[PDB]
């Protein structure tokens, strides 16, 4: 079997004191599998020209999630948690880009993809923390 890249991720970016902050919050649309709920689908997001730094999001209070993953987790999951990038100034952030990646965890242990989006920092109006959706492509490997 296989599984198409579709769906969008919410997140909201901003960026204070040098340091660039960007919260997850969710993905809608999805790629759909069997069994609905199974596994907490994760984000990665990391700037393009930066020293390869992938920081992956974490699972929010899972006390109010456990009853939102029924569909939720299945479809559109959510993360709601918030990340920085000290020491970027708006001259080299312009020239960096956040890329979030959507990733699901496996049976054993591996991820599989799920989405990626790039939002270019050198035109993010983003920044004023606004919770904007963004479309997540595929991971072409040329």
């Amino acid at each position: 079997a296989s599984h198409p890249i579709t769906g969008e991720i919410q997140l909201q970016i901003n960026y204070d004191l040098g340091n660039l902050i960007i919260h997850i919050l969710q993905a809608r649309n999805l790629v759909p599998r069997d069994n609905n709920g199974y596994s907490d689908p994760f984000v990665k997001v990391y700037l393009l020209p930066g020293r390869g730094q992938v920081m992956v999001v974490q699972n929010a209070s899972a006390e109010y999630k456990r009853r939102t993953k029924y569909v939720q987790k299945s479809l559109n999951p959510e993360w709601n948690q918030t990340v920085i990038y000290k020491s970027i100034s708006m001259e080299q952030l312009m020239k960096k880009t956040l890329e979030v990646t959507v990733w699901d965890y496996d049976r054993f242990s591996s991820n599989d993809f799920l989405g990626e989006v790039l939002i270019d920092l050198s035109s993010t109006s983003h920044l004023d923390n606004t919770p904007r959706w963004y479309p997540l492509k595929e991971q072409t490997e040329s």
